[PDB]
């Protein structure tokens, strides 16, 4: 991705996300929308986006249902323009099959969310997140999500899926996590709260991105 | 909730969605609308149908994201006009008391979703959840999810949570379970297929009830 920066866009109003993504786009190809923006501004908003600035879309959708909804999720949301969408491995091999099945009918991607970076990750999916990164990869998954707060846990996760599988980082400025080291492990950083929150945000990822550079 | 059954709406098309519940609200007072139907036909969905049928509104959410997000979905949620949330235990301690400080700002309800009912929950959910109940009951949740497909599973987490809180379960019909079973430890069980997809979904839900009633 460009700059190996994904812009994790959770402003909830049309107006501040599409001025802050707008002020941001030089610097990124891909926006990774969740939740708190398609649930107050409706499912149009990815193509939208897809379309005025010319990027990639991921919607994190943190899917976690059993396998015949997690389809019907999936679905609509590839309806709706999206490239790519998170999938959380905690609800086991089949709910995640059945998101690979729609991605594989409908050309997208699906990336499996493995060890989560806030601190009640600990309690209980850092436990299960070895075995759950094995199953993605003997479910022939090749996209990954895991913790830039834990860069030990990280390259754990690097080490399991191995040199060609894609793995992406969350959890870098506001929650802790550090861009340069984030990406000794992970091929991108998805940057939410230090840019969109920032007085200036192209400065904010412009100074993010000159850290990368010089790795 | 009326005749202990709630009808899980995850049809995706808003004609059909309201047809199937207009049809079977004299024997319900509550509905699950999940991401299929929300994602399909926008979160205007839930004040239409609380409004329309004068029913009460689960969003099925399984909301399983860092405690900032799931701040985030949990005020749209209650924006849109949804009674209560269904969370995922699963992300921990911060993620779900993230939902529970929302619906206590709003006035709204958290469901703690414990223990999945589909084959892939015995992979990783299954070994946390008596764990994952006995948090929710140390945050102070009053309202619980769990398995219709596990009846041994549904009396554990019954046992862990107390008389007093509230436990509904999907799984009934499509999936394997038993209403008469499941009732026996769920205050209420959630229906989906075995209604939506019923040549006659009133007379689908009649005859559930009718299985109730005799309990
Ligand atoms: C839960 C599914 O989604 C994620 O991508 C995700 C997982 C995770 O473990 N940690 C994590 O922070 N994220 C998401 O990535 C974004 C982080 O944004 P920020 O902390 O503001 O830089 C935010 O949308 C959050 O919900
Ligand atoms: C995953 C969050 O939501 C749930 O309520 C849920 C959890 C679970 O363990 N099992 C389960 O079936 N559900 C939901 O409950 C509904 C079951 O519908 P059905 O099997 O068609 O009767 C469906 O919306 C499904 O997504």
């Amino acid at each position: 991705v460009m700059n190996r920066l994904i812009l994790a866009m959770d402003l909830m109003n049309r107006d501040d996300a599409l001025r802050v993504t707008g002020e941001v786009r030089e610097y990124i190809d891909t926006v990774k929308i969740g939740y708190p923006l398609v649930l107050s501004e409706g499912m149009d908003i990815i193509a939208e986006f897809r379309k005025r600035f010319g990027c990639r879309i991921i919607a994190d959708f943190a899917v976690a249902d059993i396998p015949e909804t997690n389809e019907k999720i999936c679905r609509a949301t590839f309806k709706a323009g999206a490239d790519a969408i998170i999938v959380h491995g905690f609800p086991g091999a089949d709910s995640v099959r059945a998101c690979l099945n729609v991605a594989e009918e409908m050309g997208r991607e699906v990336f499996l969310l493995t060890e989560m970076s806030h601190p009640g990750a600990e309690m209980f999916i850092q436990g299960a997140a070895d075995e759950i990164a094995r199953m993605g990869v003997d479910l022939g998954v090749k996209n990954y999500v895991g913790p830039s707060t834990r860069p030990e846990r990280l390259s754990r996760l690097r080490e399991i899926i191995g040199q060609d599988s894609f793995l992406i980082s969350p959890g870098v400025g506001a929650q802790g996590g550090d861009p340069g080291e984030t990406l000794r492990f992970a091929d991108a950083i998805i940057v939410g709260r230090s840019i969109y929150l920032a007085d200036n945000p192209a400065a904010a990822a412009a100074g993010i991105i000159e850290s990368i550079k010089d790795l």
